[PDB]
């Protein structure tokens, strides 16, 4: 809640994902303030942090095509702006009691979007400006303020909102790759590649002023371990008048890091 | 409790069912406001939602033939009307601690009875009207407001009553198949077939103004997993004078989605 | 208990002795009279169903028994049926659209002499409701069907336990009530002159006996009210002369449709009298199954 | 009740012209998805059995209800009205205006009827039945009768004692339905939706119907901007795209009783 | 001027602003509304005849003229015709038997703009009465016959001298009265859908023009009241847009017949208010032919 | 409500009828006037965007429709554009650096006669914001690019539901507000005479229509305010004369730069009036979409 009371649209972003990861891997999980793309993951060969060769893969939230279009110039056709209030992560294992081996680690990372520049020798030679997600460097090493537990219990947690009053950005259209197309990875300062993938299926529409919780699921070999993954997100939307979203609209009213999955 | 105080009949619908499902399946469970038929299930090949080929199978509550007759024109021979107050589902595993693999998911679905029509070219050509259970479409995809946990702990939950004052329907006699006999599945708008089965053994007698809890028991292969299933239902009945039910009669007096099975 | 409140109560409780809704409703004082005789060796049931236009009917079964499939028997009309329900089966919607019942109150006042009467008046309750039933029929191609049916009629096939069973000269007087807790509308049906309808066999619906109507312009059932059907048995054994003057006094709250001149007789429904709810929801069941 | 429901302010905004020399009705009905209901007849006379009828949808009718006879189940389960209201605003100048606007209420409902069916083997059958459109067949005595140049504005209220969630019934194409004779039903006139991909009747609310009579005379250039909106509550299905947007007194009925039939739009 | 007396007067004189008989009479407040348009170059007469069910009719004749034999034109109904007068020509007696008129009061309130209107409203009086006429017809054997006819219709063929003739935008408002000195019954006729009836030629009765009715169940004339027929002329010349909202408000004292539920809306007629006779028999003719 | 507080309110709410920051801010009373005519058979939209220098613009689309890609249409200037924003595209920073909006308030006061007007004024809301969009372009070597784009313009392609739609003679009067809860700065952009910029195709940004500016020294967009863009539609059908006197009155709180003489007209911003926050954050949305 806040001091503003205009026409807003509330939404609950409740994700069901059964997951089954390969043994001998390092399943790494980001839950970032990315609207419509509730989940972010990659796998790296075991024991190690993400590297330069880490090509990243999202999954979308169910029903993403409906309220953000299909095309990279179509990401703001129903909403003009949004906000954030809370996100939740939840991992609950679906595994029996003798094969297991592994650990689950949870800290936060302050990742934010930024603009890095570089000159390009064209004819005539110019310079440009691309988006980049700074802060991502902190993922690559051990954050001390973290959670630490084995695999077999699980973990539940919630994020936080890094602003005194709850101000807001806009939808940033266009973004399909981070760094963008024809721009090299080492030029920006991104150590690992971020990618959305197929244009019509998903994509980054924007960003919010939140913490990003990061999960290091450690998995040794010989331990078949499956779970459900659960993402909640207290997501707001400011709609457009042409959009159908107006018959949901009403006015807005005037714990440590993590715990285990059994509360 | 409510403002009415006529001659009512209380009943507790307490069901014991040990269950043992096939590995590599998707055991799907409905607990719908269907009097005398406490339980509703089907199995689909693994990983998937119900499809068009889903032929559905009930089990009855013990002692159904006694107070609802035997024949499709005999479903209101002891009670003329009823109500609903609460239902409970309970799953408690009977499985040891190393073979298991699986997950349990619980949301609600608002399913209600409706009447779809279609013209039939007879001689002379007419039109008709059949019953259908709309709302069932929401079962076929992931509801966000849900419960999420592995198999090994279990789940207990209770339903809710979707009406401000507790009004009521009637017993709808006749129903043995949903869609009825000689009516095609795709004509109505039912994606998956609902069936009661053998007439004398069971059958749909009516419907109540309740939520319907739905359970997606996920089961990978190689994991023999058995449980008890427990249905409670706070069921009311308004009897008939010819019925024997009158020596039970007295006057009526003037939590989030689910939790795990260990409270 | 405001000024409409006891006026609602005297409409409800004893014409011989609302809620948060404030629309333009019409209140008919249904006041009916029959001087009617019975026949010896002939069990005469009576049914007071919540059916607007038909405040009354008596059913007849041979002595010491209960109705059969062949027990197929008629309505009467409280007068006002040609006026407020038209003449054809697609004409009942012309005046009114839905109805409510405040109460129907029945009383039987005998006029027989003290030297001839024999038998009993036996009164109990039957919660009769209108439902549906489906069944496939052979057609081209084969199809399903769906017609109305009355559930709760099965209860009429035996004497109710909570009853009132005295001599024929003592008379009887009874009250009904709205068994569902708010005064719910019931939209007026049409085309109903046959329950079960034409080309439909008994035993395929579940009704043990038949409500007929006969002629189109003179009788018929237009809908169903949220009221329990009062049932009265007079057995009338062999050797007795059996006549009485019967009463059927009802209060009906109609919802009309802007055609026909009636509306001025109705007024806007009075606002809530929340206290006077408690007088209706206490006294009616405090009164027994029946009285004298 | 307090559960997961959808609030959807549904608005139709359009200008409109009126046909000169003809009597033209507009029915503000509780038929969600469809914005309003209109047809025209010759001036001074009244719609008959030979009078056809038409829908005008809200924007986004196929988006929330699908396109077919097996599509209206998909997104919302049951619904209920709270407050819907219409406003006509004049756009004819001082040099051409003629005719008037007369407003009265009509409490119509949706019921069933039976009829005998003459087949072999014969049965009976039941079709849906608009009960109360007989009440539309005159001018009700509760009148807001006023010449076009001042306009009109009026609200309704729930005609039920409190409220019910009314289900979305599915498969309505015409009222009376297709393959069914009008004379066996008893409706005054046929209420069509056309091709179902364009338009359809998806259910019935706990509201009355507001009928306005505008009969523009001959040579009368009659035109207006029509504003009709509604406040509808939905119970959605969990698979729906509408489901994410969902969320969880006495003075309303004092407004409902003391309201005039309409008010001047100025 | 007792409490029913001014209530009779406000029924009589201006709903916009009895005698020694004390029976159970029913008082309908006939309140009618039409938003109706005219046509340019077309003289529209209006007739307000004392006919229960038909409070209103406008007749149409081409410009600058008067009706012919071919001027054969219809009724409308004030709503309430299917309810209180049945559907068939032998069914009008089902509800009511005779009627009385307290008053009928007409008013025309125009809604046209100030830049287009042209023409006039011309109002006068026509004492129209229902009579008989006999004439022999060739039959086997030759016979006489006897049918109804309306006398006083001859007066409609010209503008009355005592009139009220102003612009179209000014409107008009008028009152009628009972020209015979006590409130006499008039028994309700039936079978009348054609005046003159079928197989009867104009010129053989004396009517210069025809009252038709068309369909049986939707319109008709049921009787005649002891009231003068108010006649209103609108000429509507070439070049003008011509629309108005018209009023026909009447007070009718019915005599019903014990069938149909209506009776409770009526009450026993109040006793004599001999003083308040003088207020009705002075003010009505003190009001002119018409006002604004 | 201190002395600057209602002075802030009368600046905010109706010039026809702050916070914890206390810097040397300059408050221009943006007061603009246009006597402007429309054209028949031609839908004239109006856009009031939060753009300093451009208080107003009307967009034009053929009858009964919505804008296309070819709908490419201009600004005007409230006077003061050459003075406070220079003449070249790299000269807008010369006077001021950032700006705030207290309110902009629009009103349309028609001057047409009562015998000719036809059409409507239709007003709703469009939350338009300035965003970015990236896309790769073929260069040597191949590169990416990044230019501005306006999001929320998609909303203009249809009539808003919460609207105000009356006749053309009735006029309209409206208010805006700051949709984000504190008065945030917006730094002044430069080089913007083309939205989308040169060599950039529509459909590659997402804007369905084009904001142009034309000449460099006479018009341009300098930034964006945290205000919703008020949109007004006048459809202007065939046959009507369509002229009006329009109002655009705005309050702008500038942040200047120590060059140019202006500063003495501005003063230090007054200290907090925490109560008077509640008067601004209650009354503005209590006022509707639009009034007369």
């Amino acid at each position: 809640p806040d001091r503003f009371e205009g026409k807003v649209v509330s939404r609950k972003d409740v994700l069901n994902q059964s997951i089954s990861f390969t043994a001998g891997q390092d399943t790494f999980i980001l839950i970032a303030p990315t609207p419509g793309v509730a989940y972010w993951s990659a796998s790296v060969p075991a024991g190690t942090f993400p590297t330069s060769a880490t090509t990243f893969n999202p999954v979308n939230y169910p029903g993403f095509t409906s309220m953000f279009g299909t095309t990279s110039t179509s990401r703001s056709d129903q909403v003009s702006s949004f906000r954030y209030a809370s996100m939740n992560v939840g991992i609950y294992p679906t595994s029996n009691l003798m094969q297991f081996a592994g650990s689950i680690t949870v800290w936060k990372c302050p990742v934010k979007l930024s603009t890095v520049q570089f000159p390009v020798a064209t004819d005539p030679a110019t310079s440009s400006l691309v988006h980049t997600l700074v802060g991502l460097d902190g993922v690559l090493a051990v954050g001390p303020d973290n959670f630490s537990e084995s695999f077999i219990k699980g973990v539940f947690s919630q994020s936080a909102c890094n602003e005194p009053d709850f101000e807001f950005n806009d939808i940033l259209e266009g973004i399909q790759t981070l760094p963008p197309a024809n721009v090299s990875l080492g030029s920006t300062g991104q150590p690992f590649t971020m990618d959305s993938g197929a244009e019509a299926t998903s994509g980054v529409v924007g960003w919010g002023n939140m913490d990003t919780i990061v999960i290091r699921v450690s998995a040794p070999e010989g331990a078949v371990n499956s779970a459900i993954l659960k993402a909640w997100s207290c997501i707001e939307y400011r709609p457009n008048p042409n959009a159908m979203l107006y018959q949901f609209g009403h006015d807005s009213p005037p714990l440590p890091v993590a715990v285990i999955a059994a509360q």
